[PDB]
C-alpha cells in the first residue's frame, strides 16, 4: 500500500513552517527541501489549538513518482551498513529525529515501511511553534538505496492510539551542494 499525502490540518489547525536559509534550504515554490547528508533540518509545527497530552508526530518516507510509490524507501546498501548509529535509530532508517531521547522507530509488520515518531510538545515560553530537528542519512542518489528517486517527507499529527489528527508533507533531496542544486530546480 501507499500511505496518503493529503494535506489535512484537522481540528487543530495542523502545518509545517520552514526557516528562511548552506547545509539546509527549503523552497516554497518547489515545496521541497534540499539538505546534505546527516545534517540537522529544522522543521517546524504550527498549530492553532494545543492538542490533547499523548499527541505525537511521525515521520515516514515514500518515493514520489506514481511508478515508485509502492517501494519502501529504506538506506542503501553501504550506508545501512556504516555504524554511524546514534543508539536508538536502527541502521536501516533513513530519517532520524535528533536529540530527542523520546523518540521511536517503527518497522511496519503489515507495510514494513520506516518511520520515527515523537511526543508533541507545545511551544516554550517566548515562542509560537515547537521544532523537531531530523536527519536523512543517505544521499537521493545513493545506488541500490533511492538511487535518484525523488522521495516525500510525510509528517502526521497523531493522537495516542495513532490515529490521523493531522498531516502535512515536502519532497526532499539530500545531496551534495543542496545550495547548487535548489538555485537549479527554482531555474528549472
Ligand atoms: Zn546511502
Amino acid at each position: 500500500s501507499v500511505p496518503s499525502q493529503k494535506t489535512y490540518q484537522g481540528s487543530y489547525g495542523f502545518r509545517l513552517g520552514f526557516l528562511h536559509s548552506v547545509t539546509c534550504t527549503y523552497s516554497p515554490a518547489l515545496n521541497k527541501l534540499f539538505c546534505q547528508l546527516a545534517k540537522t533540518c529544522p522543521v517546524q509545527l504550527w498549530v492553532d489549538s494545543t492538542p490533547p497530552p499523548g499527541t505525537r508526530v511521525r515521520a515516514m518516507a515514500i518515493y514520489k513518482q506514481s511508478q515508485h510509490m509502492t517501494e519502501v524507501v529504506r538506506r542503501c546498501p553501504h550506508h545501512e551498513r556504516c555504524s554511524d548509529s546514534d543508539g536508538l535509530a536502527p541502521p536501516q532508517h533513513l530519517i532520524r529525529v535528533e536529540g530527542n531521547l523520546r523518540a521511536e522507530y517503527l518497522d511496519d509488520r503489515n507495510t514494513f515501511r520506516h518511520s520515527v515518531v515523537v511526543p508533541y510538545e507545545p511551544p516554550e515560553v517566548g515562542s509560537d511553534c515547537t521544532t523537531i530537528h531530523y536527519n536523512y542519512m543517505c544521499y537521493s542518489s545513493c545506488m541500490g538505496g533511492m538511487n535518484r528517486r525523488p522521495i516525500l517527507t510525510i509528517i502526521t499529527l497523531e493522537d495516542s492510539s495513532g490515529n490521523l489528527l493531522g498531516r502535512d508533507s515536502f519532497e526532499v533531496r539530500v545531496c551534495a551542494c543542496p545550495g547548487r542544486d535548489w538555485r537549479t530546480e527554482e531555474e528549472n
